């Protein structure tokens, strides 16, 4: 599903937010 890290913005290069920021910070 995910890459080498090399080329992928895809919505699976973790973005840190996706699921980071909007689930135990209010």
């Amino acid at each position: 599903m995910p890459g080498t890290i090399k080329e992928n913005i895809i919505f699976g290069v973790s973005y840190d937010e996706y699921r980071y920021r909007s689930v135990i910070k209010a």
